[PDB]
């Protein structure tokens, strides 16, 4: 194992003005905190463990939200706006690092198409602040790269909604909205958590390692 | 109004390791910070606003937790040593300050009971790490009062699950877990939004006032 066991999964889900392309900012961002012990035990959805730590919020882009991008998160830059919503801030990074501290290390984010989106996206949010080591501490991993192996391993797609249907035989239930797109995370690393556990150790990746979307390097 | 329209109101819920007279300690903490915006609009549930805050934390006490208490919770000091978890400490605090500071001011939070329990709690966890003004910066409203003034506008049980299902015909999903009991509460607030509104404007009272249940004043 590169960097030892990892002792807590973080799954994280960002939601945004649009694309990589486009130069997206975050609208919403969720972090579900759940210790290996949790993972350590046609089919029902498992439920999720008694002893998370959660952390669900909306964020104020500095853009406009594309149409799309409204019409599949429920969230525009006046509905931000007309709830208060702040930007993105050092205050904001200050509350994900004291998150991140409640939990025992080491850490590991898990994200479905971080290494394309979500880890490079929050990269670009932290370096544009000039935060540009504030999550260093942390590992991540993809959990499509994950599932793929753990599929594989026993076309398909391997999108959140093609595996969780696949396994559970229903689509999950808040789509596209930052929790639930966590919580249909978490329910399907339920599948197989052993055999995740020890991809997810052989896998875990410094976030120092992921390079931003945009902003400094 | 004596502070003013409150502009977010911070659903909250402490489970803790007994009773008041027992000094307990808290074992789970829900916030769910609601902008004004979301709540100016037999029956059905009302759906939660889109734009939500969220935070829930699981603690571990310096003390084992009651029998009842471990029933009602389901949590106990093994189980969330299990998990991890940590003491109420620095990086609690600052991180529940920084969850207030990305709401627009005036804060109000509202619990159910929370001046006899909730409110007193949380300031003496406050107290014993010498952060005795740490969120005086907000208001507070005990929910319990509240929706009497608003089912008497127009003997009844006023607990969670009494007004619940009274106005709902049902019995709230997650009961006695911190984050269901908040959600509990905001589909209750739901019922008159406008009621509640003005009745919070009116009763807010500085958190500062509130006495801790225990530790230094």
């Amino acid at each position: 194992l590169p960097h030892g066991h990892m002792q807590t999964l973080i799954f994280l889900d960002l939601e945004a003005t649009g694309l990589p392309s486009s130069r997206p900012e975050v609208t919403e961002l969720c972090l579900l905190a759940v210790h290996r012990r949790a993972l350590e035990n046609p089919p029902p959805v498992p439920r999720p463990p008694r002893v998370v730590d959660k952390l669900s919020l909306c964020v104020a882009p500095g853009k406009a939200c594309s149409p799309a991008a409204s019409e599949i998160t429920g969230l525009s830059t006046a509905v931000l706006a007309a709830h208060g919503r702040q930007c993105f801030d050092d205050n904001l990074a200050n509350l994900l690092l004291a998150f991140l501290r409640r939990q025992p290390q080491p850490w590991c984010l898990v994200a479905h198409n971080g290494d394309r989106y979500d880890f490079p996206l929050l990269q670009a949010e932290l370096a544009m602040l000039g935060l540009t080591s504030a999550l260093d501490g942390a590992f991540c991993v993809d959990s499509i790269t994950a599932l793929k192996a753990l599929e594989r391993a026993s076309r398909k797609s391997y999108s959140l909604g093609s595996i969780y249907t696949r396994l559970y035989g229903q689509s999950p239930p808040d789509s596209h909205t930052a929790e639930g797109d966590v919580l249909a995370l978490l329910s399907i690393c339920q599948w197989r958590p052993q055999a995740l556990l020890r991809w997810v150790d052989a896998h875990a990746r410094p976030f120092g390692t992921i390079r931003p979307m945009y902003g400094v390097t």
